[PDB]
């Protein structure tokens, strides 16, 4: 009955992200979890596909115990109207309640609409700045995103990617 | 890990693309399906949303004991280019090795860019199709007995055989 | 403070539109009047451009007693999605509280969004079809439209161009 | 009947606007008034709609005295190509003989396509400007005396303050 | 320099087409061709894409010894406005003086934005057609014979007999 | 049949540009050349149409006796997803074996799309390049020679350095 919604990049799906989630799903029912920019990719700020990260989440999730009656999955890609967004999301996702974000322009897109809009529970070293920066340094990526993901990354060759765009 | 692709409008998702889906889930690991024609919503031939069809799908696949780690669910809107639309699906889906599709122009747009195609496993009956299921809608047949009973749920949330009754 | 919304391909805008818009007027304080399929010209169902429209509306609305507080003329293009329509006309729009449809999937898109949908009070020999089989046939295509705007059809040459596409 | 065009974004309509379209109207009969970047709303250097735009020209032309035979209010989106953005006001506007502009860009494209252009027969200081009026609204300066009262009553309606002080 | 302009689907560019070429060719010193509803593939009535076109073209006109530097070939997308569509030629095109076409409403839109407009010198009859040579593909009839040799080539390089039947 | 696929933006086509082509054309039979962003046209970066660069391409080609049927001429408009542009150019294109870019991106998303890369035989100095060309249009110093003639000719019909001028 009490349903979220959440929007971000995801570039890529990390630990972080993961926690977020957790926490939203102890407030909701069931979370509606979409990948924004879906159009972006291969560059360094936004690597990967929709749909290799439509894969990273749906193995993340499956992989930690969160029932799959419990959230969906879906692609965004961004378009020239901010006051269609919204509509553009609605038209994508099933009906929702409540929108989880802290960027004042999707807050006050959606506000505007008449959703109730609260900032994320969790605020988050796990962020995707950093997990690409140490993909292209030989860093440690792997430890800051669920081993499901890394598996992902291995199967696309991920880090190959990033390194010969850069 | 073998990977298969199915593409539908599932407008709305009956028992017949269960059964279809689960045939392909005895010969590959994961499938990927694709809710086809994503942009097409209110009209008589295409009722629901992508949206709608996302739940009706999500619901449908958990309610009948397949593992979330077996598929993935993907709305795909239609392009102009027929030469561009399986990279458009590439694009949205992870890597995939097989496409099980019955309609020849998906076929052959499949099959020309080095992709293995075949017929889905099984083919169910037109009393039993997103066609007779739509017209029952309408008519006050008995549509709810063609759905899984989480679709029906998703249908009387959203008011679907209102609407469709209505843009009749 | 009460604004209603009035939404027709308008190919032309004849006698019977004007009529509807007035009685629509004795409702609303003000009226929002937006010419659909404004991407579709030169062909015999669709003759005039969005703009030749715009320009009739305008015209019409003008040389008749209705004072320019009271409307607005909008084009709006028809898009793939249905489910982002509403959006897209609200988006192109002031606020608005009510739409005047006859049409089924007009009304139900409306309705879904949360407006007050109604019938139009009116309804209308003043058809499209008819002005556009005259203009064809040399018949008397000019009784059906308000001056205004047959001199608009007399500038842009609108009876010899539907006549090249047939 | 002799008709000029004017393109420009609005974000708000102000005083300036009003003052250059006046200057125009005494050496047309009719000016065409295109609101420009019709897609962009939501931010900062543009926060207002295609619709809010279209209320707030009406409502300030209709409250100068300004008969309504004498103007055309037009939102026009942007687009990809420059080579097709005077084709694509030429589509959604009544038949014009010159164009207002002081933008190198939009005099080239309308000249390239053999359209009289000249520039506006005012130009009004920075003070009085959008980036002023926004600044103002920003960080509660004197805004409303930038524009037009029909044009603050639009504001006040809209949230417009509201949406732009969130928005930073 | 007169510039004449044509504008077709070529699906798939035949010796009619090629025959219309070269008449108009005798009245302007260059042609632009332009590659009409190039977003159109994989149909029985528009099997192949704007790219297999244009290299049917492309050879064709190489074949037949026309100098280069009398034509030009350009994949054109249709759009969904009509009222923009001559735009969106000029853009994609070098500048041109006049029109060749048949089609009502390309005249139309050509003549309103003050080019001028001509039927094309030659009309080639059904038989030798792209309907004929699509029906012929379906139907193991002699399409070959309906095509430039290096047309042909391209057929057989692309399976294009393959892909219509499939379809 | 051996092809090769090159693509840039060509604002304007140069005598460099022209160089590197004629030496892809020692290693391939075919070369077809993209001009990409064939969108953008009107700024200081970018001047001129799809249009006119076609023009540009087929009158400087046609000039340097390179045999009609060893090249292939396609505008490209640029797209907003990077995974899409492989498919868009074949879409546009005849079928081709081997891309030639000195660009990372061009290069990876061809790569993973299963096309054999490698970077241009030679490349040619900051001094001869558009940025040069399109300098030396605004500031009246000697871009001419850096340009074919027969793009030259093209440059003045259509009024280049006038129109960067005003922009
Ligand atoms: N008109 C349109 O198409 C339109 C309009 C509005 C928004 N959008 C799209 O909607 C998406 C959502 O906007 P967004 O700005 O939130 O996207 P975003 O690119 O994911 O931005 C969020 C930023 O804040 C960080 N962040 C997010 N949640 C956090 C948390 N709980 N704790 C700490 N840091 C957190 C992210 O870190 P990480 O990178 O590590 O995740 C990222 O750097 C974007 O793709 C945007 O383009 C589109
Ligand atoms: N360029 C493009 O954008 C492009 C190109 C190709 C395809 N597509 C899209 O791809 C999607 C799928 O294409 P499609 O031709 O398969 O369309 P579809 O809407 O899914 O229809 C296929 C027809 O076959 C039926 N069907 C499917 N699987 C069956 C089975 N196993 N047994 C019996 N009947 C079966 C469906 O029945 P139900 O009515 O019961 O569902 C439907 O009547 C569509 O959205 C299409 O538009 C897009
Ligand atoms: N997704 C989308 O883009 C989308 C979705 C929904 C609707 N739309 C558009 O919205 C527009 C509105 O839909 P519509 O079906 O009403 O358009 P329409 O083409 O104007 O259809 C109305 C028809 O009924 C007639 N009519 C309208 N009002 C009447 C009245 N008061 N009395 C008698 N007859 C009347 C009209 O006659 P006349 O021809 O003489 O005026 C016309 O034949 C259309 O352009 C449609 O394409 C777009
Ligand atoms: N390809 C395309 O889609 C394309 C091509 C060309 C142009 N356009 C569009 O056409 C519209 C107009 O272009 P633009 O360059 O004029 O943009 P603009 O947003 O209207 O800006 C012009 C600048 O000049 C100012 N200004 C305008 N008239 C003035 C006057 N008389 N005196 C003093 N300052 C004046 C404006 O001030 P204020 O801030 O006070 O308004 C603004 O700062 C824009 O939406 C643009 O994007 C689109
Ligand atoms: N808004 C827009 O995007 C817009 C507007 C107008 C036109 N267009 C496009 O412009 C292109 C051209 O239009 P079109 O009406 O000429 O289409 P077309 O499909 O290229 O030609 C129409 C028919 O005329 C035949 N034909 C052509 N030249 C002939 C000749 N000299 N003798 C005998 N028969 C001849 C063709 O034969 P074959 O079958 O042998 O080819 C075809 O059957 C199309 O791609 C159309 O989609 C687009
Ligand atoms: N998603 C998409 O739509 C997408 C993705 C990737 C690429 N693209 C497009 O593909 C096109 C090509 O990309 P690009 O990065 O190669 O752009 P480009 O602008 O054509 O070339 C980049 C720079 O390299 C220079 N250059 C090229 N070849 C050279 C050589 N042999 N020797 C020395 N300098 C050389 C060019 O010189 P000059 O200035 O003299 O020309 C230019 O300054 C562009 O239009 C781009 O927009 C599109």
């Amino acid at each position: 009955t009490m349903r979220g919604l959440l929007v971000g990049r995801m570039q890529p799906f990390h630990r972080g992200h993961l926690q977020v989630i957790k926490s939203i799903l102890e407030e909701v029912d069931e979370l509606i979890i979409c990948i924004g920019s879906a159009q972006l990719s291969h560059s360094i700020e936004d690597p990967f596909t929709a749909g290799e990260r439509v894969m990273m989440l749906t193995k993340a999730l499956s992989e930690n115990g969160i029932p799959a009656s419990r959230y969906y999955i879906i692609p965004v890609q961004d378009i020239e109207c901010n006051a269609l967004w919204v509509g553009h999301i609605k038209m994508l996702t099933p009906p929702f309640d409540r929108v989880y974000s802290g960027n004042p322009l999707v807050q006050r897109l959606f506000s505007e609409d008449g959703y109730e809009v609260t900032a994320p529970p969790l605020f988050y070293r796990y962020s995707g700045t950093e997990v690409r920066r140490r993909m292209l340094d030989d860093g440690d990526w792997r430890s800051l995103l669920p081993e499901s993901v890394v598996e992902v990354i291995d199967e696309i060759n991920g880090v190959e990617r990033i390194k010969h765009l850069a």
